[PDB]
C-alpha cells in the first residue's frame, strides 16, 4: 500500500476517483494510496486504492485510470542505476509514467530516458 513519489519537483501521483491523474504534495491525500501488483517478474499494475480503478496508457501518450484489464493497465518496472523507479508501458513501449514539474502528468508520447520526470521513488 505505497504512495509513490516523483523526483521531478516531489509530488505523489494521485489517481482521482473519476480517472483523472495527477500530482500533490500532500501525503496525507487519499487519492495517493496506490497498490502495485507484480504480475509477472518486473510487470506491475498501479490501482488507486480508493478510486478503485487502474492506471492506464493510451496510444496517444494519453495518463488515466480505467475500471478495465486491459494490456495497458501493464507497466515494466526498473530500480534505476540511480535506485528511483521507472514505469514504462508495456503497450507503448516507449512511454513512461511521468509527472511536469508543475504537477500534472507528462505525455507519455513526451517522455524518455534521462528525464528526471520519469523518477520515482516508491513508499509506504
Ligand atoms: O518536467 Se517538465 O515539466 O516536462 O519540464
Ligand atoms: O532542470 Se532539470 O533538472 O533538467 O529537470
Amino acid at each position: 500500500p505505497k504512495r509513490l513519489y516523483c523526483k521531478n519537483g516531489g509530488f505523489f501521483l494521485r489517481i482521482h476517483p473519476d480517472g483523472r491523474v495527477d500530482g500533490v504534495r500532500e501525503k496525507s491525500d487519499p487519492h495517493i494510496k496506490l497498490q502495485l501488483q507484480a504480475e509477472e517478474r518486473g510487470v506491475v499494475s498501479i490501482k488507486g486504492v480508493c478510486a478503485n480503478r487502474y492506471l492506464a496508457m493510451k496510444e496517444d501518450g494519453r495518463l488515466l485510470a480505467s475500471k478495465c484489464v486491459t494490456d495497458e493497465c501493464f507497466f515494466f518496472e526498473r530500480l534505476e542505476s540511480n535506485n528511483y523507479n521507472t514505469y514504462r508501458s508495456r503497450k507503448y513501449t516507449s512511454w513512461y509514467v511521468a509527472l511536469k514539474r508543475t504537477g500534472q502528468y507528462k505525455l507519455g508520447s513526451k517522455t524518455g530516458p534521462g528525464q528526471k520526470a520519469i523518477l520515482f521513488l516508491p513508499m509506504s
